[PDB]
């Protein structure tokens, strides 16, 4: 029965102090996870035109840049290897190579910065000639259970390299449980699995596929037989429920802003650690507008606050350093 | 979600600080902290309080000195509690609405000097009555409801005139929020916030505040046994126009905080009262508990859903948080 | 649509009789469980400076004091042995020694007072040199499943001694199910398991670690890799759900006052027998204030009524005798 | 929570008295018990009631004698039911508001003598009408709603003037709670509680009370079939200002108690009516049921969510509880 | 926002037609199940003083009386044998005797009235010398799992006799699942199990124990280690959930009127076929009052309507014939 | 509840008629059936309706003849629909409130003769307007809301004066329930029930009724697409004082019935409209469906939560139920 003029919702908005007192959500640097593109080789830095301000870095350069991310208090990185063209195959075997970019980078960072969280990407897409997330059958379909076998091998290799978190981004059915049972069997008791539970078949991923070099491989291919239809919301709940039952420690929605309603439903329904990826296309859209002078730089913290408001525990964001810098000030 | 060991091991996210930080559900910040402060009549005076180790009654000039650091630390607001000279107490509680009473003077001083600092005044007769009850007594010793409201209304208007951004009725009369709000609106004070003490219990935990300000209540304060009743109290105060609602005491009533936040989704505050402070500080000084119990106690309120916390630990907490 | 002045919530507060009629919760002595510190030896009584008014008692002295607890109608005791320094080890073997303090005390009390409930503590912390609740690996981490093996042995020894309730306070994952399956297999059909389900990594435990003599062992060590983060509420629901699925008969939240919101959520969510521990630091805070004249002794029953109000079925409290005495009057 | 045998054996907590006590969800206490009592016009008189074995109509002086033990036992309140002399009945029910009617006299006597004892008066015309209906009849024999309310209002004010702390309208007219509350407020009786009989059914279980007080109703009392309707009845009475709400009869309507408590979280009472008492006592005296069924019947009400219970067993129960 | 005088709840009560239009529940004879006490022998009829108007009947007499119950459209009977004293034993073997009263009566009635439902009682109490529902251990405790073994045998014997429904009234943990697995294994695919799920340790059963002749056996014994505490409501939900998971087709609350809040919660929570027993003490109380002229006979249909209102699908009631007769008129 | 085959076989309870009867969730009875009837102006006249096979428009004397059997069968109420002579139609719809209009005459006749039979009158202008819209038209052809209400109010009062126990506004003007209820209360008709057609859709299923009574509406009747909107319609009608609420059409809107019952727990009715009847009867007469589809259709409404059903099958159903 709250009614104007007895209730005037502007009163608490009248002054900064009262806005601070009634503020429902506060972003902190504990919320930020930085994705990073990792090159092979030494002393390599490469700009990405469709992700202004982000560079692909060789491992040596990554370790230098990480000093600052650690100093800013960024809790974790999510690694994305930029696989050389020659290491792509039909069998995706590079995925489980102990000397692959991801495994080498993990061992280097685990050594150098023991408190920094490392989240490796469990997916075959960086490793396939065709750019799909799994192994194809003779009809061109991404086979579910054969792909899981490879994913398992990959996840184990990551655990062996020391990754504290493996994040399967593949959208195969059942892979969380398969990976978890493999980790348990092998004694990797405490390796976290951060499931990409509700990962949509989106147009927002284009810049990332440029950054990692899978755009050329995928071409005009699509992923509608495994990634979720953008139209579907209830389905995301079923996806998350399975992954929690299968042993996920964290669950993720991807993409992010375009799916904030999904974040809120998933947090409300399961009350579990819930993450969201502000993907490459989201970063690119915002950057582009900022550098054109169309949007003020304040939009960065507004975009991130939205995820917090929608119920996210943490956010994978290419803005993590920028944001950490602003928050610290 | 059919989560089962060993597929689900809840300790995995606990393994490392980074993952604990990622999955952490609540983070206290200085934005959460409101400092109560006991205000004396004089100049260049401070007094120690036997039952509130570490807390000083401060004359207004001393308040303004300390307020420098409070503001520097980012503490958003203060809650003022005047220490009324005994000569100013009466059966009619008229001192409550004296334009040059302590609270009014303190408010004007602080408003002018630290314009961004929130000032929350106490609307209650208890510092002004010779008997220390929160309202006016009838011949049987009963606290009169509606008679008391009339005084409280004049009080609240006097605070608005002094410049308070928030008035906080702590009296537990029925209907007082509506009466106060209708008086503020009619006077043109359309942005003065009302922070209702909605679910304020008849508690043993207030002993030390009575030492601090120099002052039974079961016919107006709530029975500690009752939880559902708190929801009806809050409902009425929101309908009557409260901008924020408060539970008092605090840690002994964390269940009430959570139910109030869950039920109404409105700005909800909690008071970590004098006895809660005293217990904690006493145990800390005795060496029985680590200093860490201060931030743990305050994290509890955030976890229970509080938007902000009235706490005598506000400065110490703000300091620790800034490290 | 209840509105002043038609609705005046003070009317029922006007008189004692009406306050009694509308009172939502009434504490009784059926709510009180007394923790007690048990020494080895004979005719031993020791004060604890950080728990004024509580004594550690040898078994003979415990049996004498128990006559009065039984007379007051206190339903159960929770036993906490004060392990001699020389019986602490890396392997915690004393935990399952049939001639350990807990097992001896249980057999004595089961004999002397057959109707009195005995709740033994299932944890390795009193028995380890390092004071952690489980067995350490070579990185200093408390190993989950190896610790459970010891806990199991301990629980069985307690059942063998006649304890009606075993209460695992260890916070290892899965231990309720492991203990339950062991009890069932061994024919201990009716031994209750009172899980410490939501047990937080708290500062409020200091006096107890003084009382049992584990403070020196633990030193500055912490338990954040197993006990819960104070910040977390939803997580407590997941903890409780697992322990009910695993066969707990009762579930507990610890500490108590600082976590009353957890008590209420757990009762509301599961509608199961829910207990709360008013821990040593809580007792010490209140006692200290009472003996300084800062708080009236009425605070004791107010503190206990809060647990009842928050939904607790029973309360582990060092005030149990004091409170029983007051209630009886 | 996926609880499954044999990991979960619900009998474990049942194994021992101590564990049954630990997990026990509800405990009846004397605080729950309100004693109805039938009050005669005379002096030094008691009468037995054929259909309520063990229950005596009591003149006021005898009431005051018995009230000593009731108070000693801790029984919080009585609910008075006058046994009106036939010569005082009329079509206008004016005896209802007679300042020296039985209920008014009894109230004043008890208020003065046992000031802490709660007195709940019955607001209804049925003891005062020649026809025994709860309201005034029109020419077709229909109980007039609004005309009846006017009488009930005068009745309730007469009880407030006599000192009753609680008035309990048992008439089942629409809107009567609001009318009564607006009359009490306007007269200054701001703390007189109203215990509404909110969901009172058209029941066969009232036969023995009509023998007791010396007196069909389907156009005002509720149809036993209806559950949802009870929620609408209660909702209106809370909005109209009831301090407590009541379901009557009691055990045959335990489902309604539970729904009412769950829906509104308000102070909820239940009447274990004359027929419920008579059935139980008859079976106990016949040797067909053990005396233990008294406390079992009353435990049912607590379990269903009742705050308090109007029961003719109140003294026997209080005695058993005190052992 | 419904408010007087716009809303006057009496308007629909003004006339019979409108009361009928808004009436929420209507009892019908499809709701009534008749319990019946069965004697051994021929041409035997015995009154029961504590259940006025009810007779124990030998099988021949039962078949005669059943013609009228069938004609009235009573859907089912619940049989309760009156076991001869000499057939009571420690092992309860009479429970599974193919020539026991229950098995003989079932075969007779299945033959004579093929459409009439027969619900047999699965419990050891009619068959034990001590009157407890199960087999005692050497401490006098009713053993759970050993009792189930006997119950299983009994249930199978009933299925063999042709009973369409077996109703375990024993309150052993897990017995629904054990019985169901036995029935399935033996090919009794369609034998229904009507679980007494929430059966309370009540004083209301005295007349029945007179009627079946177990009062003398039980004496002053109690059943608090298996039947539910009257105080407990949430516990009933846990009891029902287990029995549905274990394969019950119907669930029952007993006693009835004193537990109507339980009926409503169970229906609301599970939305499953829910039954309630108006027990012997309930019948006796009402009869006694009716025959004393204290209550009108209308109380019978009022009592039964309450069960319907509280959500019961059907009611076990000794008033079934009386009520069927009234409804038919 | 983790129920799983083969431990759970849902067919077990289906095995036998007795167990199907035990577990049956809903039972239709004659108490559920309200018969709509088309009433002609004359004497000794009946007319057949091409699009409603089997249904006869009846003059009042013929209505009274048939009402004998309806009452004998236990049918609780009728809903009257007059067949207005074309000469009595107008732009102002004044015939609606004519004291000797068909509906008024029929009501008085039936009230006097069958005093226990409920009579539900139709409050709408559509039988009285030359254009057949449910309200008064403006110059653009729009149905005026508030102007129309004034007419409907006079109509409803005329029905109350004639003795109708229930008036049923079928017009879908906003606010009409409140206006009607305030007029009935002010006139002293305090027990006249209002059966609101709350969620009445702009439907193709009404074609045959327009043939029957001898008469687009998307600016007042609801869009068939909308479900949530029905809840807002019902909410308003309950607040405005409706005693019962109705969904129309019926089977095509069973989802709405269920949501309305679940949301409000109030007396909820449904109209199995002319087109639903015609479809069913046509298919039955063609031999395409068995007669059993009548009781199946009506069982659907009970299952969806309806308290009662307006259905042209009422007599046939009542007959079948009585066998
Ligand atoms: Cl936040
Ligand atoms: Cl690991
Ligand atoms: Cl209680
Ligand atoms: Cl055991
Ligand atoms: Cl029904
Ligand atoms: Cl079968
Ligand atoms: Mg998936
Ligand atoms: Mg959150
Ligand atoms: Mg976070
Ligand atoms: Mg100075
Ligand atoms: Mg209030
Ligand atoms: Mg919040
Ligand atoms: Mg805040
Ligand atoms: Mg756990
Ligand atoms: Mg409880
Ligand atoms: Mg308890
Ligand atoms: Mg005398
Ligand atoms: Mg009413
Ligand atoms: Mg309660
Ligand atoms: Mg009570
Ligand atoms: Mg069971
Ligand atoms: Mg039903
Ligand atoms: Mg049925
Ligand atoms: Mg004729
Ligand atoms: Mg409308
Ligand atoms: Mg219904
Ligand atoms: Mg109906
Ligand atoms: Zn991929
Ligand atoms: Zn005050
Ligand atoms: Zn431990
Ligand atoms: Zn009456
Ligand atoms: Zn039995
Ligand atoms: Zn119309």
């Amino acid at each position: 029965n709250r009614a104007y003029p007895y209730t005037r919702l502007r009163r608490n908005r009248r002054d900064d102090f009262s806005r601070r007192l009634v503020r429902e959500n506060v972003l902190t640097v504990d919320d930020l996870i930085l994705p990073v593109f990792v090159l092979d080789g030494v002393n390599q830095r490469e700009s990405i035109p469709s992700m202004p301000g982000v560079e692909r870095l060789s491992i040596d350069q990554l370790l230098i840049e990480a000093e600052e991310w650690v100093a800013l208090g960024i809790p974790a990185l999510a690694l994305f290897p930029v696989t050389p063209v020659e290491k792509k195959s039909l069998d995706a075997a590079e995925a489980y190579n102990p000397e692959g970019i991801a495994q080498r980078a993990t061992r280097a960072l685990r050594e150098r910065f023991p408190e920094l969280g490392i989240i490796t990407d469990v997916c075959l897409d960086p490793f396939t000639t065709h750019g799909q997330c799994g192994i194809l059958d003779d009809d061109g379909y991404v086979l579910n259970d054969v792909s899981i076998d490879v994913l398992v091998r990959q996840a184990l290799s990551h655990a062996e390299a020391g990754a504290q978190v493996v994040a399967p981004s593949d959208m195969m059915d059942g892979r969380i449980g398969a990976i978890r049972e493999a980790l348990e069997s092998a004694g990797h008791t405490n390796v976290r699995v951060m499931a990409y539970s509700a990962k949509y078949a989106s147009a927002y991923y284009g810049p990332f596929r440029d950054a990692v070099g899978s755009a050329s491989n995928l071409g005009k291919g699509n992923k509608a037989t495994y990634q979720m239809d953008p139209a579907n919301s209830d389905e995301a709940l079923h996806e998350v429920a399975a992954d929690l039952a299968e042993g996920a420690d964290m669950v993720m929605v991807k993409p992010g802003m375009p799916y904030l309603d999904i974040v809120r439903r998933v947090k409300d329904e399961f009350r579990a650690p819930t993450f969201v990826y502000q993907v490459s296309g989201e970063y690119a859209m915002h950057m582009g507008a900022i550098q054109n002078g169309w949007l003020a730089e304040s939009v960065i913290l507004e975009s991130l606050t939205a995820f917090k408001r929608a119920g996210a525990d943490g956010i994978l964001t290419y803005f993590a350093k920028q944001a950490a810098e602003q928050l610290r000030r």
